[PDB]
């Protein structure tokens, strides 16, 4: 139902046919050079309309796409024209090389310019192609790119990309390929922010919004049973001990309160605990264990003596 | 005066002499095989106390490292070998090739480790060499760590790597290659939580924080009198404003902290506006400015009605 905008580098290189697939779902393969394309591909069979934006240099595009004897080139060339074929909108972007603060800069305001301009639900950086560099700079400034926008659009922001370097072999230069999705690693910086605020203020709105993002990621767990996680009690309960927070409450109210969240608390943790390790998890669970462990420890601290 | 840990990751590779250099300080090169053994001397030179850990898969240790046959993993080790004779200690950690979340977890573990049993002050992850999955990943998961090690620790923490992609070939196979530091860009990050507390909360532990950082970055150009930022001013106003906010307290007091504030924010703009040129190898100028911008507008909301 969503829109969907892939952003990618594309630089010099080979762009071996290549079997990408989520890890998630190992089943469905395709066979593609441009990791992108299979990206768009996939969520185009989830009922999604995918729109491609490619950030190329001018030494790239004049020097390697357009050279008529590097086959690597034609190749590419060949799969970015029969991109359209399938529905695809595609545009491209010039940026600088980035040898510094000021074209990193320029390149950050492109980006900007890019999700500022975009009116879909969803954006996907694939850090599949292109230099090394551009990967690694843009992996560092998508987290600040979803403070900002995350708050001020509606966009929903993912980091991926093909790890072809420990693909599987299937024969020559052609490779299953695994789709990794970072995005969780690139946010876990909230759990700490959440536990922080609730801990010294009371605050409870991060916390809230963390524990809804926490079942979406475990429900992935198909073997976790959200009925003992009880997320949604859990945020209900905040809100309710921060409201008693905000006005004068009877100490006893706030103690019942704790009481209540806590009780919830340990059987989510129980739960957590078990199902995480009873089957392989397509997530991070240490930090998320953790943050339930220390938010208990937490508000077992707000207790009123 | 620091002691420093550099990490590193450490793949199958040629190694090439290189020239690194620090994009700020283009006349020191350092004449070496690898990105961590050059930082390690620049940080060695300024005084510090420098260890370099390598993180390697038992893979590239075995076929690889330790083979007596490979003549560049040898240059390698030899290059390692008497960075020792300087007091650089060098070490290697296990881990997988991170083919799965689960391996991507266990390396996150190994690296928190790391940190927290690392006695120094300052951590710096060099990301040229070892997979670009790796060089991604770490990127992704360090603002994560940051957040821990500055509560844990207050542990300083750097990002840089060679960009070898983009240096000049001097002559075939060497180069003249920028370090670059992209530490700034995760800490974006930094100014965009604590803007959204204090507006949401009117709470200013983190702002103080952000503009003691603001101040050391901005220090790195010498021509910025950071006098004129008047950021200690700045810091006691916002303290005072905090406490008006906590008790009851007479509108006009609040009015008056705010114009007071918002004063004080309007010079500490002026002098970052007419000081940040020349500073393309220094800094990120645009979120620095926009996050005194956003200062002012989100302080002077606060104004009673």
């Amino acid at each position: 139902m969503k829109k969907i905008l892939i952003v990618s580098f594309l630089g010099k290189g080979r762009y071996y046919e290549t079997f990408y697939y989520s890890i998630e779902h190992s089943e469905k393969m395709v066979k593609k050079r441009l990791s992108p394309l299979a990206n768009a591909i996939l969520e185009k069979e989830n009922g999604n309309d995918v729109e491609i934006i490619f950030f190329v240099t001018n030494e790239v595009k004049n020097e390697f796409l357009y050279d008529e004897n590097n086959e690597y080139a034609k190749n590419i060339l060949n799969e970015l024209n029969e991109i359209k074929n399938y529905g695809i909108k595609v545009s491209y972007r010039d940026i600088p090389k980035g040898k510094n603060y000021e074209e990193l800069e320029i390149i950050m305001e492109e980006i900007e310019k890019l999700l500022l301009d975009f009116k879909g639900n969803k954006v996907i950086f694939d850090l599949t192609h292109g230099l090394r560099h551009m990967a690694i700079f843009t992996s560092s400034t998508v987290f600040y790119f979803k403070n900002l926008m995350e708050k001020a659009n509606k966009l929903e922001m993912k980091i991926v990309y093909g790890a072809y370097e420990i693909g599987e072999e299937i024969e020559k230069n052609l490779k299953k390929v695994p789709i990794l999705d970072i995005t969780q690693t690139l946010e876990l910086s909230d759990l700490t922010i959440a536990l922080e605020e609730f801990e010294r203020y009371g605050i409870t709105e991060r916390m809230i919004i963390v524990l809804k993002n926490i079942q979406k990621i475990v429900a992935k767990n198909k073997l976790c049973n959200l009925n003992e996680l009880k997320f949604s009690s859990l945020s209900r309960e905040l809100k309710l001990f921060e409201e008693l927070l905000k006005i004068p409450s009877p100490p006893e109210k706030i103690a019942n309160s704790i009481y209540k969240i806590n009780d919830i608390l340990e059987s989510s943790i129980r739960e957590f605990k078990l199902c995480s390790k009873n089957s392989e998890n397509l997530f991070f669970i240490k930090p998320i264990q953790k943050f339930l462990v220390d938010f208990q420890k937490i508000v077992l601290e707000k207790l009123p003596l």
